[PDB]
């Protein structure tokens, strides 16, 4: 009660300022929660997030020393071992009445804590009955034996709670985040491999280690139960990884049977996990497979045509300057953001070069905040006309890099670059150009065409009418 | 002629209530086949699934219980043997006179059940050689060899039956089913093992064990059935498997080449299955990767500009707050449906919270269930403008969640939540706005433009003129 | 020169008539050959598929011989050798001389039979180095032992050939042509094993079969040339399937480095051989697969926005009734076809029920087949309201199947079924709808709205003027 | 200083002209950076790129080397070794001042030469702190330890050189690249497999091989180090491949593990290899499968409405003489050029065959350069009618393969071919067909519909004045 109480709103800072967005958002949701209920625990909590993770490794726990202690020791010595049991029981028995008041996430943004009879009313038909049973410790002896084997349906809860938390965690991977994901994967296998290992030496002890096992015939009948266990999980890892048999091909029928029961489940099960971590990999590299497949589409098209091989060297330039190699399209990804993200990328880009024309300075920021909608992002290579003279003149162009040299027949040369507009006039008046600019390197303009501008100074009237006077 | 009748129609209470939606035409349907024909039987029937099934039940206890039978009971004992293939023939021979009076599938909804016209010119043609052929139980005698080989034919037919039943019971996989999936296909690959361990067995059997095959070296030449049988399928399980030799390599050449057959058969079989379940179970998870190379796209994107590492973490929460890790697209996707799921879906996400704007309320219900179809959903930050001062009104918005705060210069704090309806003032006229409102989390909103309202209005002339008055 | 001429022309009776379509081009095409040049052969006839089925018969013969030849014969016997190399060489040398008068397809339609000169202009640039190097059969011996090492580089050939031919015959595959791929890609498999087979022979033999070889431990020093083969072959197909050793591990130097060198080739190559297997049978179903994602996508849709699971059930159904479980688009695919195949499947379907309609009798057959232009499919599930009364009319429908119930108030049930058109008022005058149809199947309708045909009339004046009289 | 200067520009032939496109653009690059700072190095230049192989070749090296010498040779002799250690660190430390005058790529195209004060500034908190403390030669003794194993994060060094060399080189494969690349990950396999090999000899070793390892069971406690190595390697390319253990099972603890360890790794590392080169050589072919995948889908439309399989016959003609076996769309690939391509690739295609026009001769160069952005390319099979009798004109047609036959009633029989222009009067005046021209083989025209036309005609007055004369 003297610090308890402060752990049990979404403290984190990192997480909550991720999940939230704003401190303020933050402060709020806390001040709901508490003020909400009798006493509520929240599922964005530090709380939470500590008791979720001591279960699961108090689980982990139990999966690993179970099938040891079935098999492996002599003398049960059942003390310490009833012991840990009990206080594996008490803690399931604790959660299972702390499961009654926590918040469930019906949505990721907002979840619902009003009071326990909401949660209790998802909770029960959600999943009490299995919960339960699990979670407590001739027919009240087949009970028993029920009990115990019931209990067994546990190991699906810590499979609710781990994809609960991975998911809210981390949903696009990077490269470190899928190595842990694959070194995850590899520990779910040797642990299905202790558990085959600890069967296959379990079935010949409840026989009495007859002279057909492998255990009578390596002479490992009386040994250390390390050297036992060690030489059960490699025979159960050769047989999931098929290399071969342990030693010797199986000689009595048990065995055979065992081996052919671990030969089909360990194998499916390997090349069941390699392909989905064949997969994982493979998805982070999608963007340059899409330019592959671009490109190839590409090279199909320049064949069907029979185009010179000066033209196809340009095309693959092209592609490669522009590209870059991975494929992406603006115009969706643009379409598909809000409003001030779209505001702030568009005014980031482009804001500092544009406010350099003397036209645009002592505009109203409503109509420079409305042209900035329709710049369009082009790449010219070295050699390429942008103009040309006598034709008419259509749109205007913004330096965002590279030189840019213009031709006149008075003025010999002329040179613009750091980011210099030309074609002006044509967004003025209509008629032949009279200039004509080359590239020299491989300068990325932004263009403005005469119709978009038209339809905005239309848009607005008094800057129309004062262009007008 | 009791009972017999009524299983005749498809009385299936779940199936053909899915299959044909109302009970009126289930109804209607039965007594559509029952006053056409002679005394026809439907394929949707309860009749026609238990007969389909217990031919099933039969052909695989045929598959199982022959090649045990030619190569590993010594005394042949024909009679019960005998006894059991003439009920098999007998079953085959009952079934070819009944597929010749059931409805023929033409198209999945509705079948043509005219007359045993149409259904035997559809089935000559279609499958009535080889099922007739494989049907009936020195010229003669090299028949009676044939007829044998040629009953072999049958396998095929469980293989249209089995495809039929599968296709129109299941075709949208979820976990368990695909876990059903791959379960009945490991039993197949079992069953190849099966007929591979009998022939690896009958090979040596018919030179009369030589001191060269694998009976001979391993002293099981005189032992159980069963202990020679299950050796037999542990060595083919493990040339499918390839985990090696069953004991050891073969020494003699017959040995040599059953087994170079049995590798490269089993080999190629157990490694075109994989890449089948491998595609089956990726098959689950589309959506998440999806939206993982959508993000991909976007990171190149916002690499290619140089942004700055604040607009980045915007765009990375931006999209895991709207698209919530799963890709799809509403518009496709309504743009695909019919007129009265399209209707229903945005009738149930909007028609509560549109009713109670006051100038919506005593409006024809065509007004406004044509109004109810240019609402746009939109997501907000924390912090994110929705308006600002000085701007031009261009759309209202309605909230679905969250929270918003309004700010005005003499009100100093205005709050909206629980689905608030704003910006309603630029409906009627054209001008600057007049306040400002900030959300505060993160805020679901249905937008509604004036220039979709503008166009409802214009098409309604009295809801237009009632505007005017 | 007796029936010698007649072969060169394209007879083929099959592959002609598809891949010139007109029998009258196909009669063209071989007056053009034979009256263009000298004497000339064309690529698409009989002759010039029989020769190269010939060649490949004969180079896959070469290749089983040579390797067995190099190593397993003790006495060269060279007689029978030296005339089976003549006879290669000299049919290798007939060719040579003959792919020099051949057409080369330049394009699939049609090729160019012009001149010699301008084939051998293509034919020398393009591979008469290498074929003529490997064409004919101290520096003189050391050319003689270049001009066999030279010789090797034939194969290749007949990869240019098969590739040839096997993508003028079948470039669109289905399951029987996809099984045959990959009994022709085990066959290559087979080959490779072949001859790695024979060098594990060969090696040890150079060396005079000392102790430590693998023919020296198991006693198969001196035994017949097809055991020491086959378990040759046995050893190297091992290798590959990496089923382990033959019998025991290497045990000397020379089998040790080769041993490393057949795993790492073998495996290599079996592995990648069984990848390319998977993708060509997953390219067999790939309509289900892309339904499948879509339904994933549209489920993801429904959890989205929280829909109550009727309306969820009604899509599953409404889809399950559409699509019927493949996917595709009738949108690009009739966008992507030609006039007259468009004008066709449009007419095939739609003509004999739209020509029902006593007003599309008289026209014109221009006004008709302008109006199959603008026909939407349409599938409406049972007690899905077609028309609601007091609902502006603006589109009508034609029957294609199922059954429609029209309900009025006078008239208490009207029925119509196999083809009926209904709505059809709409077409003539604005105004309120007067009676309301629902759906008693699941009913595929074609629909035409009133823009379209206001569009069509209008475009028609004399039709118009027609329908104003 | 005599020829030395000369190396530090940009002065490759065929890489720089490829990476800059003009040569004008080349010399001025080098001048920019000769000019700019004290003295300093482009990453471009032929001395960076000599200077990166020698690192890479040294690097490798050291790799073999070490763990060669680290448990193999019984005698230290450290005089070469330590040699050798003294050359590579003289090495790493001349590198280590020379990536501080280096020229940082931060985009492709230009990269920043200004002053090292830049580069100092990105190489800090870029990669210093490794590079350096990789870089250089009872607390002291500990740093000694430490030292040692720190230099090891100098691997990761050669990672990111190669990557940059490597994008910067090739970025779209074909067939021979993508095989350099599978034999540079197989070589990257071997050198796991050297490693492993080294370590599984070394560790037997440090416990001066005891009764249970596998060199003292073998015999090959004392023999040539290349024989031990030799049997190490083989051991280690075993468990790699998981063909089996190299000779028996482990008989020990320490080998047990040793296994263990070495079978999860190198089978993990096999099995993720062979995937990446699957899909490596699956991304080859990728515009034939979306061939196969459309067909799949035109298939399946084919079949949901029933058509004659005369129809369906042509319409699997007409694709495989439209897109022959590869799938492309020109719209996209045009719409996604710059405009200098766009106009060449237009301008090659049908210049040429549009200038044979006597209307387009005596036209200005820029209304005919409008009017060739209007041609559409359309393929007709044989039989189909172009146009038939009393239908209105709409496009016209200019041949560019092909012959077709004008059907006339007087004139009884016209051939036009090799780019006959027809249909020319529709461009004039508005009125029903007067002749029927019908394909004899299949012919790829050009079509210009007159809506097209006569919005360039209305675009350029002039040119529609004339008109009106």
């Amino acid at each position: 009660q003297r610090q308890f109480g402060a752990m049990l709103q979404p403290g984190v800072n990192k997480f909550s300022l991720r999940m939230f967005g704003s401190q303020k958002a933050v402060e709020r949701e806390q001040e709901r929660v508490k003020s909400a209920g009798f006493w509520i625990i929240h599922p964005y909590s530090d709380f939470r997030f500590y008791w979720d993770l001591t279960m699961l490794l108090l689980m982990v726990g139990n999966l690993i020393i179970i099938p040891v202690g079935i098999t492996f020791f002599k003398d049960e010595n059942t003390t310490p071992w009833i012991v840990f049991n009990v206080v594996s029981d008490t803690f399931f028995l604790i959660d299972l009445v702390l499961n009654f008041r926590t918040g469930i996430v019906v949505e990721d943004n907002t979840d619902i804590i009003l009071d326990p009879r909401r949660i209790k009313m998802k909770y029960l038909k959600s999943w009490f009955v299995v919960d339960f049973v699990s979670s407590i410790p001739l027919r009240i002896v087949r009970f028993t034996k029920i009990l115990s084997l019931l209990r067994l349906l546990r190991l699906s809860r810590l499979i609710r709670y781990i994809h609960q938390w991975e998911e809210i965690f981390h949903m696009t991977y990077d490269l470190a985040s899928a190595v842990v994901r694959i070194v995850n994967l590899i520990g779910m296998m040797l642990l299905l491999c202790h558990w085959d290992g600890c069967l296959q030496f379990l079935v010949p002890m409840l026989q009495d280690f007859p002279d057909d096992c492998w255990v009578s015939l390596n002479n490992m009948v009386n040994n250390s139960w390390g050297k036992q266990y060690s030489y059960a999980l490699f025979k159960a890892m050769s047989h999931m990884l098929c290399i071969g048999y342990g030693r010797q091909a199986p000689m009595g029928m048990s065995d055979v049977w065992l081996t052919m029961l671990s030969m089909i489940v360990g194998a499916t099960c390997y090349a069941m996990f390699i392909g989905h971590a064949t997969a994982l990999i493979q998805s982070l590299d999608s963007s340059r497979r899409q330019y592959q497949e671009k490109y190839k589409q590409v090279e199909q098209y320049m064949s069907f045509h029979k185009l010179p091989p000066d033209t196809r060297q340009r095309i693959h330039d092209y592609y490669e300057h522009r590209y870059q190699g991975k494929m992406f399209d603006e115009e969706s990804i643009l379409g598909e953001l809000s409003e001030p993200l779209r505001e702030e990328i568009i005014n980031f880009n482009c804001r500092k070069l544009v406010a350099s024309m003397p036209l645009f300075a002592n505009a109203d920021p409503n109509f420079v905040t409305s042209m900035l909608t329709k710049l369009r992002f082009e790449v010219f290579q070295p050699g390429d006309y942008i103009i040309r003279e006598g034709t008419i003149g259509k749109k205007m162009y913004f330096i965002q890099h590279g030189v840019v040299s213009v031709l006149t027949k008075g003025n010999k040369e002329t040179k613009l670059a750091d980011g210099s507009y030309f074609g002006e006039i044509c967004l003025l008046t209509r008629g032949r150009r009279t200039a004509s600019v080359r590239a020299d390197t491989y300068c990325r303009l932004y263009s403005l065409s005469v119709d978009n501008f038209n339809e905005v100074l239309e848009e607005y009237p008094m800057m129309r009418r004062a262009f007008e006077t």
